[PDB]
């Protein structure tokens, strides 16, 4: 997680769309999706992230609605909008030991147990939390599965991005489950 605010410049696709759902939050405006293959994917933009201001206004108050229909009203040659990098989520290194464990318990992504004098012990990972990206891959939506099956392929060192269970339950209201598997961005970023 970086600290402190970034600006992003964005072109709407040849559709007119930018591959966004925001959501209101404590009278913030967060990113509850971001679509593959997008202005926004390309241009970085993750789940989490506030958004502070579009062109220049700042989205304080604004309803779900109102973020949706700047975007939709905005010319669609340039986009600047101000981002603070994912501020409910916090980052957490770990290392697998020698039977390939990080050592704790999920479900639904949301993690459940944590194994005593594992390095998830050691370094303080906790419960009732959703993991939301694993060494910086947005893990949102995928099955428990699928989840299991990029643990295994990383290395021995695990990054984890984690938001408190209240916090991720509030963001990802108002769609449906089908949607959140099928449509989030899930790809490593291009360079």
């Amino acid at each position: 997680i970086k600290q402190g605010i970034r600006e992003v410049i964005l072109c709407k696709d040849q559709d007119g769309k930018i591959g966004l759902r925001l959501k209101s939050i404590d009278n913030g405006i967060f990113v509850q999706l971001v679509q593959a293959n997008s202005p926004a994917s390309l241009v970085g933009l993750r789940f989490g992230d506030q958004v502070l201001q579009i062109n220049g206004e700042n989205c304080a108050g604004w309803s779900s609605d109102k973020a949706h229909k700047v975007l939709k009203q905005a010319f669609g040659e340039k986009i600047t909008m101000t981002i603070r990098d994912r501020p409910f989520e916090r980052t957490i290194t770990m290392h697998k030991d020698s039977t390939g464990h990080v050592g704790f318990i999920f479900k639904n992504g949301k993690i459940t147990s944590i194994v005593k004098d594992s390095s998830a012990a050691r370094n303080g990972l906790l419960t009732e939390h959703n993991i939301c990206e694993i060494n910086g891959q947005n893990v949102i939506g995928l099955k428990d599965s699928q989840i299991a099956d990029i643990l295994s392929t990383s290395g021995t060192v695990v990054t984890i991005t984690i938001m408190p269970a209240f916090i991720f339950e509030h963001i990802i209201k108002r769609m449906a489950p089908s949607i959140m598997k099928s449509l989030m961005d899930h790809t490593i970023p291009e360079v």
